[PDB]
């Protein structure tokens, strides 16, 4: 079976061996001048009458992708950074002996360095007449092809192979960079806060812990950068965002990674409401750049950017997915615990009211929400950096907006009130003890920060990488994330 | 003393108990459509005739810097953040009570509303003659002024007070996003590589520990993303750069933090030398936009980016920097081991010939290295990842650059050879064991990415700390850091 492909590893290394035995092996000097798209945009409109005439010599480098010999000349496919580009290996167009001696001798995967001249072939495709060719680095092991999760554990030969995705991890430098210049233009500074703190807060969920070996002192990894933003808000940066990777430890997923990244927005006297005027600008700017149209498709379904998202109350959600719902439960805890134990959901010791509102929100109407969804009116128990609500003191002014049955952002007006600050991360501490370990730790220093001062404010965050997974189709986040966090062996 | 503080601190919460028991505690409904800096590029030029008949309502929002009160009329500083601006806080400008009831009320610190016309004083200033004017959040904690290291602990303060402080933070990140606009001009594309590592690799130091909960796995906090770009660049992403953060558990310095920020670059198909005339192209592009000239202060010297970097040997730096220095002795192990000992250096059982004429160079030139200089040729035995040189095979085709006595980058012609790779990791190794505790780790996959075949490249790592510090004339990196990393209490 596949021992004559220990036979070509055996064989690879034997000619490594002699080629460094002459000094050829890993050379750097060669210099390419033209990548392979930029010989396809700038000579494909061309025939073979025009770059005959024209005469234009290129140099290029690349993997050796195919070979057919036949006879005293050959076809190689060169494949570089930007596609592949056609060669014309000729016997007599080398210098003497380099056909047969060494270009005849490389194998696929190698690096080759081409020197040569333009022209189109009898299909009218766009090649190089060779008249140097040189190894530049020996493949040991020959290209693939196995298993589904190669991609993610070598994700080198996922770009070599696959272009699907290597185009995907080219649209995700696109989107980030698109991102940055639709923050920047609205007027935000992008900051670098510590991704090292000592006391971890401003989300809900489990941080990885580490040890400083010179301060005897135990650090975690952030699980966002939210109190720190604030901070910087309360100095004058008054238009702060960070989009950056943070770390929490839930398992391996395919809506989680153990670190993504995420951008964090704070804006100075403004509230939630302006936060979905920019959600709702920020994907409708995203889709017009990223694929030139406000509608994308995605899985089985269709959104439209351009289209304003849909928005309900926390509760309008429950009652219009579980419409028997008696509203009065999700008053009186007691009805509440109930109703949330009837659809499955069970409630812990340390579940109050808005919780249980929440969990059962959860259940009923989430993954329901499949064109782009806001849901307004968060409890307060939920909420423990969101401002209150005016009218009803119970929820906070907080959205969480939903594509697809995921949440990608969460955003809120902002805490500006010192004191209930301090109170709620003590319900937070009181939750711990009672049972919850994604409750928030006591930062005694982000009470202090709002003491002098947080102007009324309001912030966002959008998790990019379920946002990317949108703009390429992608279904698994270990198809945007370069090298995916693996389950080992 | 500091007991008319403690009276500040109590009639501050007795204040904002009062605004609670009213509703006027914390709003958010207050929209301004100016900044400070927007009003004095627009209107500083017309003087009182132009701006009273010009008459111009504009609200603005900030924190309460100065407060006169000449009686029926004050005079308020606003600083936000573009600035300050002038307020004219007259009583009967203002709705009935607002000036005696609330706006004598209000203390230094407090953010406030303001809606009013423009003019200029008697001294010709600029200024807001309110007519609206509202409290937003009250302050608890007056203003300060103290410790050199509050700027650290709470740098909220720092921003809001120094403003040397804040205008380098703005020029951080105005680099930032310099480097990258060249950067990408150039043909690069920002990758994100993991932070999360299960063998750390690419650099030489000692990196933080972790375990994630979910996988009975420890991980480490990445020391580089060297490994796993390099891993990208066998992929065909042939121009790829990240500037990110790394860890490393150094201690706490002035030219340390635990989490840094770091760009590093690689580029196919060409070598160190290409680098070089990267390094010297970038420095004078920051120089030049960030500050309009090629010439740059920093500390009692000053540097010139504009004129090529100095370049030596690794020898010709310590001949040149200790003359009497006999050159035969960095070619003898003994002799370089006696030679290092003389001039203090306590030669470990884990050195080498090449650490030892690293470790003598680390003595003897680099601290004197001010003006931007390179220093090429590193030998073998330190620099496991670097390509090894073709004249001499014991020194590696590397070169560290220094600025100020300092290593700012540090670059190399790329080690495409696999076999070798894997016998520099196993020297690595057998240093740990010989008591090396930043030796590095045998990556076997990595060994494997090359052995697909890494195309010849050369690639450079750079500070970004170090050298936001050259732009700002700061000399701590616990200055360009925004929450810089604290020995506690
Ligand atoms: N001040 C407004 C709130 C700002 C952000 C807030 N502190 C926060 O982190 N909210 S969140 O709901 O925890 O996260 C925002 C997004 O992060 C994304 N996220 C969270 N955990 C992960 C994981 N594990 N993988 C991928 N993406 C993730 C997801 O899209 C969330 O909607
Ligand atoms: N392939 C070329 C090499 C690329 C980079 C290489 N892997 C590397 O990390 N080299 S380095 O010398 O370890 O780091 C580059 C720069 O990082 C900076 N650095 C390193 N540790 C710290 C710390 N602790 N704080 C601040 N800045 C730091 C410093 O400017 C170094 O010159
Ligand atoms: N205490 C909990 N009990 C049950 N499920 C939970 C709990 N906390 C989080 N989850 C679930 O964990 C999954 C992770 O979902 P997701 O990351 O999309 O957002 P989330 O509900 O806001 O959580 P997080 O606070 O981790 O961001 C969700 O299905 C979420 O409801
Ligand atoms: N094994 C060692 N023995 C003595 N000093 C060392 C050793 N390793 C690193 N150092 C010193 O630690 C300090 C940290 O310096 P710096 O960060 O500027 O660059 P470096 O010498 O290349 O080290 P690194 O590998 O940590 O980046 C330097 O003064 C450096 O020489």
């Amino acid at each position: 079976e596949a021992i004559d492909f220990n036979d070509e590893l055996r064989n690879r290394r034997e000619k490594l061996a002699a080629l460094r035995q002459q000094g050829v092996a890993f050379p750097n000097d060669f210099r390419r001048d033209h990548t392979s798209d930029q010989l396809h945009e700038e000579f494909d409109a061309k025939d073979n009458q025009e770059l005959e005439s024209l005469n234009i010599e290129v140099s290029v480098a690349g993997r050796m992708m195919t070979r057919r010999i036949m006879g005293k000349a050959s076809f190689v496919t060169l494949q570089d950074v930007g596609g592949r580009i056609q060669l014309y290996v000729a016997r007599d167009s080398l210098p003497e002996g380099v056909y047969n001696d060494q270009f005849k001798k490389w194998d696929l995967g190698d690096i080759i360095g081409a020197r040569g001249t333009l022209f189109k072939t009898q299909t009218g495709e766009l090649s190089i007449h060779c008249t140097e060719l040189r190894l530049l680095t020996k493949a040991l092991r020959p290209l693939p092809d196995q298993d589904q999760e190669v991609r993610y554990r070598q994700r080198y030969l996922d770009l070599i192979a696959n272009d699907k995705s290597r185009q995907t991890f080219v649209v995700r430098s696109k989107i980030l960079a698109a991102i940055r210049q639709f923050m920047v233009a609205r007027g935000f500074m992008e900051v670098e806060t510590p991704m090292m703190q000592v006391i971890p807060g401003g989300a809900s969920a489990r941080p990885f812990i580490t040890h400083h070996n010179a301060l005897d002192l135990d650090m975690y990894l952030r699980i966002a950068p939210e109190l720190y933003l604030k901070r910087l808000v309360v100095g004058g940066f008054e238009r702060v965002f960070e989009i950056n990777r943070n770390f929490r430890n839930e398992g391996i997923s395919v809506r989680h990674n153990p670190e993504f990244t995420m951008m964090e927005l704070y804006m100075a006297y403004a509230d939630y409401h302006d936060l979905i005027e920019l959600t709702e600008s920020l994907f409708r700017t995203l889709a017009q750049e990223v694929l030139g149209t406000t509608k994308v498709t995605y899985g089985e379904h269709v959104f439209d950017f351009g289209k304003p998202f849909e928005k309900l109350t926390m509760r309008e959600a429950i009652k219009k997915y579980r419409p028997e719902t008696d509203m009065a439960d999700l008053d009186n805890f007691d009805a509440a615990k109930a109703l949330a134990e009837s659809i499955g959901i069970t409630v812990e010791k340390s579940w109050g009211l808005g919780r249980i509102v929440t969990e059962i929100f959860d259940e009923v109407a989430e993954a329901h929400l499949i064109q782009p969804t806001f849901i307004t009116e968060y409890p307060a128990e939920v909420s423990p950096l969101a401002r209150r609500n005016d009218v009803n003191p119970e929820i906070t002014d907080r959205f969480e907006f939903f594509i697809g049955g995921r949440e990608i952002g969460n955003g809120f007006s902002e805490l500006n009130d010192a004191e209930d600050q301090a109170e709620r991360f003590q319900e937070q501490v009181n939750a711990k003890a009672a049972g919850d370990d994604e409750a928030m730790f006591y930062d005694e220093d982000y009470v202090t920060a709002l003491e002098y001062g947080l102007p009324p404010t309001a912030g966002l965050g959008i998790g990019i990488d379920r946002m990317i997974m949108l703009f390429t189709n992608s279904h698994t986040i270990r198809d945007v994330i370069l090298f995916p966090a693996m389950r080992p062996q």
